[PDB]
């Protein structure tokens, strides 16, 4: 009897949350293998008492073929397979420079993940509707204009690849 309903939840940049149904048959343990697009196969043995396990140490915005199997002794059951891709990576550090009464140069350090663009949003701490500016993936910085003098600005930056958009990083910008 093989593990049924293997599903992946809560995609992270480096993790995937796995959940499945336990086998009706008596068994030893589980063996989880997952290979990357390069064909790198990783194994792990999971306790008979688990129906959930957080997969970790993965790369960002990468798809994985995940397969679970119940090892009954020396007999591995029929493999249960699914695919799960990690979410695209977040930029690593937001920094501000060339501040002024009306403009600032926000810059960020690029992630180790293929990226098409970045969505830089900014709004004053007191609230309002964001002002989003898109900039090409090769670019690592941008200029903000029309900035009101003396006011703290919440500035978020998000990576985008295809339709996938990572977790944002943010910083306060003081005009």
């Amino acid at each position: 009897d093989n593990p049924k309903d293997l599903e992946v939840s809560d995609p992270t940049e480096t993790t995937l949350s796995l959940r499945w149904r336990r086998p009706v048959a008596k068994f030893d343990r589980y063996r989880l293998t997952y290979v990357s697009p390069s064909g790198k196969k990783n194994e792990m043995e999971i306790p008979v008492d688990s129906t959930s396990f957080i997969l970790r140490g993965l790369d960002a915005g990468t798809e994985y073929t995940i397969s679970l199997v119940a090892e009954k002794g020396r007999h591995k059951s029929k493999p249960t397979t699914i695919k799960g891709s990690t979410v695209v990576g977040s930029p690593k550090g937001i920094s501000f420079s060339d501040i002024t009464e009306n403009s600032a140069t926000v810059s960020w350090t690029p992630p180790r993940s293929r990226v098409d663009s970045y969505r830089v949003s900014y709004v004053p701490i007191t609230g309002g509707t964001p002002n989003v500016v898109t900039v090409d993936g090769s670019k690592t910085r941008t200029k903000l204009v029309k900035l009101v003098p003396g006011v703290d600005y919440n500035v978020n930056i998000i990576s985008v690849k295809g339709f996938e958009e990572s977790e944002p990083i943010s910083g306060i910008l003081k005009t």
